[PDB]
């Protein structure tokens, strides 16, 4: 059981050591499309690339590339798209991807500015009466409503395909309180946020995969998917304690590199799953 594994690693202070064994066992697949010179300005970080085998392709004939991966968790029956925070020049590609994949929810785990630098373009409208038009991808985005809470904001958005005049409702879940440095002290508000996303229907198989991002789409984004998948597997299995976080994380690392960026994020992920299991058992 992971609670006792947690005390062992914590009492022995072995988090950096566990973390390094995960780094050393992690998959390495080619990322040739990401490294093409025509794609250099579609990547926020030169060391964070989608693998070719799992990358999302845009349906535009010119250049199909976006920095985004499909993470398919076969046993849990959950998919996720993990992507970077959009750049000024990729906001239109981001919303094209949401449209094409039939996503219902976007999960944002960063602020637009952190540590005095921009982590993400402002890719949604701030006021009802000032909609955004993405001329490169022929989409319109309107803010319908905004519900601001202590730890997160939920926004209803309308996305309109200007080519076909179809509209969809998109839910934006914005976790606003992750600290600039380190991880939250308690996983309580993070779990509350994860249960709100679940309650919306955004993670359900009647929609396309949820889009999840932070700045790079690997660190905080990784913690979100890992916690969700581990708690779902504990509901599904005859023996909930057969669930090994380390194995789930390595299975997820087959689809996108670098998920869980620090030993502190690994410790936080254990704490989130351990605490979430109390609300589920």
């Amino acid at each position: 059981e992971m609670e006792k594994e947690f005390e062992q690693i914590d009492k022995s202070g072995s988090w950096a050591a566990i973390y390094q064994d995960i780094r050393h066992e992690a998959s390495d697949f080619p990322s040739r499309v990401a490294k093409l010179p025509k794609n250099k300005n579609r990547n926020r970080y030169r060391d964070v690339s989608p693998f070719d085998h799992s990358r999302i392709k845009l349906h535009q004939e010119d250049n199909d590339y976006i920095n985004a991966s499909l993470i398919k968790m076969e046993e849990a029956q959950r998919s996720y798209i993990l992507t970077q925070g959009p750049l000024p020049n990729t906001v239109g590609h981001f919303w094209e991807m949401v449209w094409e994949q039939k996503s219902r929810g976007v999960v944002m785990l960063n602020r637009v500015m952190e540590k005095g630098s921009l982590k993400c373009a402002q890719y949604w409208p701030q006021k009802e009466e000032k909609e955004m038009i993405f001329e490169d991808t022929n989409l319109k985005l309107t803010l319908i409503s905004e519900d601001i809470k202590s730890y997160y904001t939920v926004r209803q958005l309308e996305l309109e395909n200007l080519t076909t005049q179809e509209t969809r409702e998109i839910l934006h879940f914005h976790y606003t309180t992750w600290p600039d440095f380190g991880v939250p002290e308690s996983p309580a508000s993070f779990l509350n946020f994860l249960f709100k996303v679940r309650e919306s229907g955004s993670l359900s198989p009647e929609h396309g995969p949820v889009v999840v991002h932070c700045s790079a789409g690997i660190g905080r984004s990784g913690t979100f998917c890992l916690a969700d998948t581990c708690l779902l597997l504990m509901d599904k299995r005859k023996d909930p304690s057969s669930v090994d976080i380390k194995k789930v994380l390595l299975e997820m690392r087959k689809f996108r590199m670098g998920l869980i960026q620090t030993a502190d994020q690994l410790r936080f992920s254990y704490l989130a799953v351990i605490e979430g299991a109390k609300f589920i058992m």
